[PDB]
């Protein structure tokens, strides 16, 4: 039922040539846009660049959007301007943005309005601690980062969840991350409505490779990932074959 | 000397017409890049339509850097990677970066750092708020944020310094060219007390209030102001007008 989802997070990394360089062995794997969602997420002045070197077939996105609207803020990219460029996804939530620049649950629900309001798709992340984990509170977090957001998604198509284990950076095993990803869609379902949660995409965003990608995928309440350091390497394409 | 340095941030805003437009329209300028240094900020988003756009007379640069080199830092763009692209310019400390984004001295002096490591070139950005100068602390206020940094610098063309009074903006009240120039006056002694008397006279201090078409050559023609970070008048076709007080 729901379209499986595969996204690259570059995270901060990418030189000129090493994107032509990447982004030509992506356009030689071939896949049908309709059947599964494919989205590159470069460095924001690397977007144009990497846009125009990627076929159509791969979405695109940035790693942040902005809680405010146009105006006077500097340094910050709002929705309305990735909206004018066309741009169709923002990453909101990301652990590091929540570690490095203390981004809290209110500037992702904001940024996710905003966002919302000007009709771009976004992949908002969360997940525990360590030390959340280790103290047997990984429902109580999930759902409080959940429900700081959840109630601004109309369209279960247009958000797509991110569980990110922050716990593991230990080694999570693929039933343990499917055990989250059902214990997050029911509370999707609790919150928003049954058809609501089987509607959305839940990707896992621990270290996801070729090696594991099939195992990790194929757990039913897995519906694809996003993907940090394997996504730099032109064997990406084994992860989105993995999807296909 | 000093070469005046005339910038426009443009801050959050723009749409792919809004900048055609505009590029254009200062490209109608013709003034000598030798003579004055005129420098474009857009959206990291637009860098590359807006650097495409403007004629090579105009210098480019972004809003933002980070203090981490390249790695696992979603949203942040390094100074490693403005370096690869030739973006020549970033800003650091903008008080709308403390202000929304906690951004500290510490952040600054680090983003500093990262970024002449890398060849940038730097335009700070510090002020005191209504409060501090009500409180007389406006010289201790500033002494702290450029102690922050100014020993990094390594060469006093390649980092500009930006005063913005805060204490005069939205508050209702506004800062005169006279105050204005106290100030950079001030900043100009704490560099020369810090690095020295050549540094010091070096050095461009802009200066980072509201600055217009009416009030701009009021401003740089005072003796300490040698030009200015513009905000919502360098959105505007007008903008040349800016440009040509320094010309």
């Amino acid at each position: 039922a729901r379209k499986y989802f595969v996204a690259a997070n570059w995270k901060c990394n990418g030189t000129l040539e090493s994107i032509k360089s990447l982004t030509n062995s992506f356009n030689n794997l071939d896949f049908d846009p309709s059947k599964l969602d494919v989205v590159v997420f470069p460095v924001s002045v690397h977007y144009d660049h990497t846009r125009k070197l990627l076929q159509s077939k791969f979405s695109t996105g940035i790693q942040n959007v902005s809680k405010f609207g146009n105006g006077a803020y500097t340094g910050e990219v709002s929705a309305e301007i990735a909206k004018d460029l066309n741009i169709e996804y923002v990453i909101i939530g990301h652990s590091e943005r929540r570690k490095y620049f203390h981004e809290t649950d209110e500037d992702v629900r904001e940024k996710l309005q905003a966002s919302l309001k000007n009709n771009l798709k976004a992949v908002v992340c969360f997940g525990e601690s360590l030390e959340q984990r280790e103290q047997n509170k990984t429902i109580e977090v999930i759902t409080k980062q959940v429900k700081a957001f959840v109630d601004l998604i109309d369209n279960f198509d247009n958000v797509i969840l991110v569980y990110e284990p922050l716990w593991a950076i230990k080694t999570a095993t693929p039933e343990q991350a499917q055990l989250v990803h059902k214990e997050i869609r029911k509370i999707v379902k609790d919150t928003c409505g049954e058809k609501q949660a089987n509607q959305i995409r839940i990707l896992y965003g621990g270290s996801v490779n070729t090696e594991n990608c099939s195992s990790l995928i194929q757990q039913e309440d897995i519906d694809g990932f996003l993907v940090g350091n394997a996504s730099l390497k032109e064997s990406f394409v084994d992860i989105i074959k993995s999807a296909m």
